[PDB]
């Protein structure tokens, strides 16, 4: 088993709600015009809070600074497991990081499973888990070798997501409705667009799905449907670890695939919708 | 022949380069979303000084203030002839509508697009309008999408003068889009109007470039208007022509920015331009005249406009 730590160093972002227009010439950029600027990570995530940003430092120059714009102390690296769900490192990443006081923000996307990190962990991160993963660092695209836990409220809506990809090729012939859906529009909102690498990842609403033009957006188990954990009650900030320790844990010990994304304020679980009966009780042992 | 008021009260604003970041927001509704905005006239042009915007009074609600919105005075009302029954495009209304106009001090604004030329005038001189253009056209006015016969019914510019022209060597093409295929071109079109960089605005007879791209969809219908080399930026088979081989050359009617006020300046173009039969799209900016004719034409164009007085 093999980590690599990405050729991304990341900023964490929050749009409030109201100030969404004065960064919709920078976003528009970021989400469709791939020659105009040297951005590789674009993460956007739509809550009722905020709008959720991560976007690497060239992506970051595009962003001018507001009162509507939030920033995250430090600069975040991205790591990645290879040879899609957070149930299967658990064990191996999530916890040992958790008890090494590492803090981690999660991105689940269609593709893969990023765990982000802050740089100044990097060490700790290598000295816990050197001994179980060969650790590579991307350089050229190349492998080269090299805050006190709480038990968090949880709640399920009824919103039915997916997840999806997209043929990059295609991203011009639904950009009218993510345009639309993203800046004009038990109940919780909860879109996700990311383009990382040249890969699309969208998280979406079986409702918000109707609104797209058909047979344009993609996934390999069609009408396998998610239903969202939302964790946490109050925000949840950058520094407290063994929040997805807290989750991704029991939920590898019951053998039930997740899904797992962080967002400025708060974590979400991504769960099969027939087996949400089983997660609640699951998680409520803790 | 017939004249037509249509049912359209316009407002023309000018968005200043610098602050597009503002209005990237009401624009792209605009432009892209039908659904969320009851506007049915709606014309921008990028220029190289600003982007003019020509749209009804419910997309005008749309565009908040600011240092970098200019407004003109007045609400403007929109006119239409449909003359099909020889020279294209303004230089069909040269003699009949736009001299007529400018005898009454009436002060015009123009909008040729693909479908049809369009007329613009402030609210305040329909009288004047109606009273000029009665004796020679049947006046309808457009009420629920429907004609009804039109029986009923000082100067704060500067003095009317010959005012400078200049030609890019620019290839324009004036072309249309199916509404359904609106939603394919739309990354491409954003790209062309808010992320590219476009001449300096800072005197030449035949300059190389100047940056002027049109976009409008007015009663459903668009319209656009092209550089040759833009075009190629664009998805192959979605943009028509109706034109095979011959392009359009701009003549640029300058010098000071020309307001609103000053009566004439269409008619000393559109005037010579059909005493010498030659066709002509004419759009108006916030602050410039713009005349499309055919490129071949355009040596006897400037010859032509050289012996106005
Ligand atoms: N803003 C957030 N979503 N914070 C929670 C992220 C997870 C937490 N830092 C952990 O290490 O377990
Ligand atoms: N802002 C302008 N483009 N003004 C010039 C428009 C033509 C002028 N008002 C005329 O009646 O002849």
């Amino acid at each position: 088993m093999e980590l690599h730590i990405l050729e991304h160093r990341v900023r964490v972002l929050s749009v409030a709600r109201p100030g969404l227009w004065l960064y919709t010439h920078p976003l528009i950029k970021l989400l469709f015009l791939p020659r105009r600027s040297r951005c590789k990570f674009f993460s956007l995530t739509e809550t009722p809070e905020d709008y959720t940003l991560m976007v690497d430092e060239e992506g970051f120059k595009e962003l001018p600074p507001s009162e509507f714009l939030q920033v995250a102390e430090a600069t975040w690296l991205v790591l990645n497991v290879s040879s899609a769900g957070v149930t299967k490192i658990a064990r191996s990443v999530i916890a040992p990081l958790a008890e090494h006081h590492v803090s981690v923000l999660m991105l689940s996307t269609y593709q893969t499973d990023f765990i982000l990190v802050r740089e100044q962990d990097l060490s700790v991160v290598i000295h816990t888990l050197a001994q179980e993963f060969d650790i590579y660092r991307e350089v050229g695209g190349e492998p080269v070798p090299v805050p006190s836990p709480t038990v968090h409220p949880i709640q399920s809506p009824q919103n039915r997501f997916c997840v999806l990809t997209l043929d990059p090729e295609t991203l011009p012939a639904i950009a009218t409705t993510l345009i639309d859906v993203l800046f004009y529009s038990s109940s919780i909102t909860f879109f996700a667009f990311s383009l990382i690498e040249g890969y699309i990842s969208i998280v979406m609403d079986a409702e918000t799905q109707k609104k797209f033009p058909s047979d344009l957006l993609l996934t390999s188990s069609s009408g396998e449907l998610w239903r969202m954990v939302r964790i946490g009650g109050q925000p949840l900030g950058f520094d407290e670890c063994g929040i997805v320790a807290q989750i991704a844990g029991p939920l590898a010990a019951a053998d039930i695939s997740a899904y797992y994304i962080s967002t400025f304020n708060f974590d979400h679980a991504l769960v099969p919708e027939d087996g949400i009966g089983s997660v609640i009780e699951v998680l409520q042992r803790r």
